[PDB]
């Protein structure tokens, strides 16, 4: 609990924060920044006030996703943030980081596969439904 004015993100800044347990990214806001780069972010989630204030490692906080990578610009090997539902893969889910693994296209059909990063481990060759909603990851 050593308040710091250093660190990429500032108090009141609207960010993306990663839930440690699920590995998914949620819109959050920096409420406090402490130390022991390796600064600790204290965040509150925009749509989850009931989750309180959570201490985050600096790797679990980044600038909010804003740019959609269009289908034509998606490439095998790109690390992106996309929507996936691990329990119900055909349904809408949460925003996870993923490595694009396969990209297929016919005249009337498109197929996107990715290696999806979850709570701790990778889920290889997931079939991605939301091909037009793939986000570029904001990097400093
Ligand atoms: C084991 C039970 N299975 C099947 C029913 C579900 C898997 C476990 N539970 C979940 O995914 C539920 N869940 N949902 C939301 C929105 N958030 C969670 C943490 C955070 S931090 C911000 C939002 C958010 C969270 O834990």
């Amino acid at each position: 609990w050593d308040e710091t004015e250093l660190g990429l993100y500032k108090v009141n800044e609207y960010v993306d924060a990663r839930d440690t347990n699920m590995g998914a990214w949620f819109e959050a806001q920096v409420v406090r920044v402490t130390r022991k780069e390796d600064v600790i972010y204290h965040v509150k989630y925009d749509d989850y006030p009931e989750n309180g204030v959570v201490q985050m490692n600096s790797r679990d906080v980044r600038a909010r996703a804003r740019t959609i990578i269009k289908w034509q610009d998606l490439e095998v090997g790109q690390v992106v943030m996309l929507n996936y539902n691990p329990d119900n893969p055909k349904e809408r889910g949460f925003w996870y980081d993923a490595e694009i693994s396969r990209k297929r296209e016919t005249r009337t059909a498109r197929e996107l596969y990715a290696n999806v990063v979850l709570g701790d481990d990778s889920l290889n060759d997931c079939r991605i439904i939301f091909v037009d909603e793939v986000f570029k990851i904001e990097r400093p």
